[PDB]
């Protein structure tokens, strides 16, 4: 039920190394946080005329915001994916679908797989306000990191 | 949830690392026995060691003539990656819906903060669907008796000749 311009709900989740990462504590850093969701690592990504696996999610690293990618996988699975695309950021899993529901970002069914997070993005201001939002009911609809990054660099220099 | 020894194992059908439907009794119709290697989570410290061992002990597992089927609650995608990771030969089924772990009563109430996880278990269901080997650990760090697993396995493929 989280909507743009509002106060982003706080959650706590285990990262690749089972080290719990709290959102609000991340905000306390003084820069917006980019929360990218996704159904499950090592999955495909359709592009209208080009369907591959190649993950461009590592692009967000360029952005001058804290990046926290969330998936319903496990820390071990995610820990693997982090090494794959040499992701330099933190990936949090929600094996219990606790946080995905909080943002209503979830596929009640995806190829027989239930409670699978859908694609989406939420740039949260260092104060906890949703300064940006993007979501798609399409599982293979990958975000265009190019802009999401600049739209974050904006939100950053926006409220400094 | 009562997969007692001697009593027929509940038939089921799950995906594949390649999203291919697999059916228990169907696969048993091949004539060889089945081995259900349950495991908590792919890319886990012990899980990998276990299946890795299952990959390295096929010399005696193949002359046993059977059908090995590992299974966890990870997505078909996490699993597919796990296979080529250690280049396994047998199929890896996913129970993303906690269906076969609740059925075969081998689920961890909680694990490292994670809920509903397949304990580490190895069942050997002979063609006639009867369960002959039931090894279930309360501690995810305990490995099964790999040697005997193959030993008591061929002990079924033989009796069928």
């Amino acid at each position: 039920l989280v909507e743009l311009g509002e106060k982003a709900p706080d959650f706590t989740l285990p990262n690749q190394d089972f080290e719990p990462v709290n959102l609000y504590e991340v905000l306390k850093r003084g820069r917006p946080a980019v929360l990218i969701f996704f159904p499950a690592a090592f999955s495909p990504v359709c592009t209208k005329e080009l369907c591959t696996f190649r993950d461009k999610m590592a692009q967000l690293e360029k952005a001058n915001a804290e990046v926290l990618a969330i998936s319903v996988d496990s820390p071990w699975c995610l820990k693997k994916f982090k090494d794959e695309n040499r992701l330099a950021f933190n990936l949090l899993s929600d094996y219990n679908r606790e946080v995905i529901k909080l943002y209503n970002v979830y596929h009640e069914d995806l190829k027989g797989l239930k409670m699978v997070a859908k694609r989406a993005v939420f740039i949260v201001k260092p104060d906890g306000t949703v300064a940006y939002k993007w979501v798609t009911d399409n599982p293979l609809n990958e975000p265009d990191y190019d802009e999401v990054v600049r739209e974050a660099n904006k939100i950053a220099g926006e409220l400094v």
